[PDB]
């Protein structure tokens, strides 16, 4: 409880699985949320079983939309007052090695994963600094940030796009005295319903050779770790990387 | 508040800088604690500090004496019930290069930093295993388990050591199912009195081209990150490394 | 000597600095060589330094071609027969944080230096498989693929990105046994031409809070790591990051 | 041929697997070699096995005895004049997890994998600086430096300490102008007698779960990326880690 009192988060991504968690724990903090998904049906729905208005609102913007980054800033700050916190957590996947990728399938991917993380660090930074808000950007990458999987080349790519073009913001942000942070988290494997509806996935997630713990994370174990990089709890914690992964890549 | 409810855990060298921050967060949250110094004049007028002897105990012991290691868990089981949460801290610094190093040095600080950490880690798992406590061990770590610097090249070889012993006992309890995780903590510069008793470090500490920010952190840095982790909120991280460093390692 | 028996590389921005120095040691050790450079005017004397047209030629392309890529392959397999091995070398710079970074000089850096690399690799992948050459595909990178610079945002993201992107790759050509290799070579700083003829650039690169060497490198530095990885002596190495950088990432 | 003419290097462990093969290329190239190991009747065999005295001799030395270093370098510069070149690749593995170490199986392996490296990185140092030699110092280290084995407790301690020590040691190298580079070298799994008389070791080695090319290594593999190091070609590589795994870090 209380634990980002007074900030003003947008969730890109936040009406399913990951993101959706991330903005039930930070209503539960305390902080006021937008959250956002390219697709309109679902968001009022998922803002209403989250909380009420004057808590979380849907905002519909497609993250790889430069022109609509603003006007979801913008929003942002007309419910809520300014924005203190991002969280760049919408991004889609190819299951296409490198060798089989096509031009429209990397551009496609590159165009959410990493061009809509690349326009909502910048605009954050820009809207965020020298406020003194203890703002924070939590860029979300995953296990593939860190290590390879050869049915998932653009994927890769952009993850580690994402991860070090995060430490450059940090840099800038410290040094430039902005009151801004820039962060990743990595996930390893987390059940939600998209996971459920892929036969055998789960299990495959789960073999001893993939992810140690024997069994795949839940969306709150990805939430926790946001709700301690978004707070000012973590005002010295800046280019980092925060691994949650049971044990994936420690092997 | 109530964030390590239930919890009991041990902190090495918990009665000065980043120990007793540890220590009187995990009190705050709910946590029974036992800290440790190798001397005891300091010990209990530390602990009556944070909290009443029903909340935190005193138990003199170096962290290179293995078979104090026994006491120390039994003394905790005692005052608190059965351990779920250590946290190795208690660690030296010689200040030379590998060069420089005497033997007599090199086995010092190793016997505290390296043999101490695999003393409270291997008794930690056998003690703490099969209990569904959620058992936690988080050892202290730094940058310099990172990156190398000139002047610390014995404390250079623990903190290696200890990043990557963790990632060993992280899958053997993963992978036997113990409900033990096993973690690193990689503070960077953190302003203690230690420090400030050290004409210039400071200064020195805070430059860019040392720590982005430009200012060094303080002990509820590090303490708030142990929070998380020694908490359920972490259940799915292990084997990772987990930096609170103003952005030290990110240039 | 006979190091690059039999090999057929292409080196991308093969006519300058680090690019040429590959070329002419790769010419040296026994391989033919295609150079490219999106301009003309440099490239055939660029060639003609080197060697005489049975060693070495030039080829006009711009690494953000797609369909120049597979007009190179084709020359160069008309001038040397099959080829093994490619280097990914051509690259630019923007000068902006990420905050300052505009969306054309993002797309323009990232066309290059990531789709670039993307093209190469998977038409490499796709040439250079199942044909018993000992195939290695040498993705340049840089530091700034491990470590963020403030002042280098979309830099840092095409270097992370060709840095993991370059380990899916990797491992699908091992689990398929493709017999091609893919690795990453991270230069720090290096003297060419062009650093020279910016004020001030070497004698900053060559601060010990820079390079601890207290000197930049030269372009035979990433030549020799670029024909250990051509060679059939790194036939067990794929995967992975060679760092030449005077000790910038060690601190 | 003539890679490391005038060098001379001391390698430990020399008379079998990897060390051998190290010995065997680094006379090729024209190095002097001292080869050590803690039994004598297999070191003169192994020694006239790769070349002549003029070219190779052998030293009987336990890498944990401290004052048997100085005897050691003493012996290779009565040979062959002053030493440029120190591999350290004696050491010994426990199978064991951090839970299950004895203190003295722990104790035993730090002495020889920690301990000896120490020694060997600290004296090289002071024995190959300012000298002009262009001296190269060659951690042996392993997968096992990256990520944790469950099975391999203390290996992993010892391997994650000469990781981050060597980092320590080349930047002061470095700082102070002596003419030393400090490296570490990190093999996956190869083939060796010993490997092949540990029924079922190289089959589960070469699991792509384990090793992406579905093979381990050769001696020689390792071999060669230390002739490398060891030459001038490597003269702007130091505080690095260059690995020969198969993949088995990029998953
Ligand atoms: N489920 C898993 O096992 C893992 C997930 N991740 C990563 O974590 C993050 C969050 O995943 P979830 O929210 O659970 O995803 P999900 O797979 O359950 O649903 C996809 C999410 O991204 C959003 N989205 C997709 N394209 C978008 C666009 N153009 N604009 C705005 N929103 C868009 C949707 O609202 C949705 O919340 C992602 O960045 C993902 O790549 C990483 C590793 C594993
Ligand atoms: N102050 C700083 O800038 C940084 C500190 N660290 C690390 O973080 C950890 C905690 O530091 P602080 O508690 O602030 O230290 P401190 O420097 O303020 O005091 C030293 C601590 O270690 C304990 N200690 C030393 N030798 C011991 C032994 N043989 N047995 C039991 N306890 C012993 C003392 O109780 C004391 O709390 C250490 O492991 C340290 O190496 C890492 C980077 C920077
Ligand atoms: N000079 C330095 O300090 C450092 C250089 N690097 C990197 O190493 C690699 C090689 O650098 P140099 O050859 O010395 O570069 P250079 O700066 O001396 O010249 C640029 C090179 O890239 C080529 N190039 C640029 N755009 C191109 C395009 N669209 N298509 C084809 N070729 C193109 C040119 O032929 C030229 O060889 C690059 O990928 C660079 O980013 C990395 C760190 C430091
Ligand atoms: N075979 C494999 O799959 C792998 C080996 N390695 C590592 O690479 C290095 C070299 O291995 P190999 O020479 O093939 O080993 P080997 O297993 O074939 O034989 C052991 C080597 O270490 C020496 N040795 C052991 N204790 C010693 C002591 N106290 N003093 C001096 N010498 C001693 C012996 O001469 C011998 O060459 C080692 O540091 C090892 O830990 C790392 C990963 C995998
Ligand atoms: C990395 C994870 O998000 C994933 C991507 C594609 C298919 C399955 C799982
Ligand atoms: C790394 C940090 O704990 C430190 C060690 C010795 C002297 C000053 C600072
Ligand atoms: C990283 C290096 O290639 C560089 C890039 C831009 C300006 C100067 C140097
Ligand atoms: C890591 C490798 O050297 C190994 C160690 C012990 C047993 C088998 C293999
Ligand atoms: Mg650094
Ligand atoms: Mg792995």
């Amino acid at each position: 409880s209380n634990r980002l009192d007074g900030k003003v988060a947008i969730i890109t991504g936040g009406t399913l699985g990951i993101g959706l968690a991330i903005a039930t724990k930070f209503v539960e903090e305390g902080a006021k949320v937008m959250i956002t998904d390219r697709h309109s049906d679902v968001g009022e729905k998922a803002a209403k079983s989250v909380g009420t208005p004057d808590q979380i609102q849907f905002f519909q913007h497609d993250s790889s939309d430069e022109d609509g980054w603003t006007k979801l800033f913008d929003a942002t700050e007309k419910a809520f007052g300014p924005v203190s916190t991002l969280v760049n957590n919408a991004g889609i996947a190819v299951n296409k090695s490198v060798e089989e990728t096509t031009t429209a399938e990397w551009r496609k991917l590159l165009a959410v994963n990493l061009d809509g993380v690349f326009f909502g660090t910048r605009l954050g930074i820009q809207r965020m600094k020298n406020k003194g808000l203890g703002a924070s950007i939590i860029n979300m990458s995953s296990i593939e940030g860190f290590v390879g999987d050869p049915s998932l080349g653009a994927y890769n790519a952009s993850k580690g796009a994402v991860r070090i073009m995060s430490k450059s913001a940090a840099l800038d942000c410290a040094l430039k005295d902005y009151d801004v942070r820039v962060n990743t988290v990595h996930p390893g494997y987390i059940k939600t319903p998209l996971v459920d509806d892929l036969p055998g996935a789960e299990e495959a997630m789960s073999q001893r050779t993939k992810t140690p713990m024997g069994h795949i994370g839940e969306p709150n174990d990805i939430a926790y770790i946001c709700v301690y990089l978004a707070s000012n709890e973590s005002k010295f914690a800046t280019g980092s990387e925060f691994v949650v992964d049971g044990g994936y890549t420690a092997q």
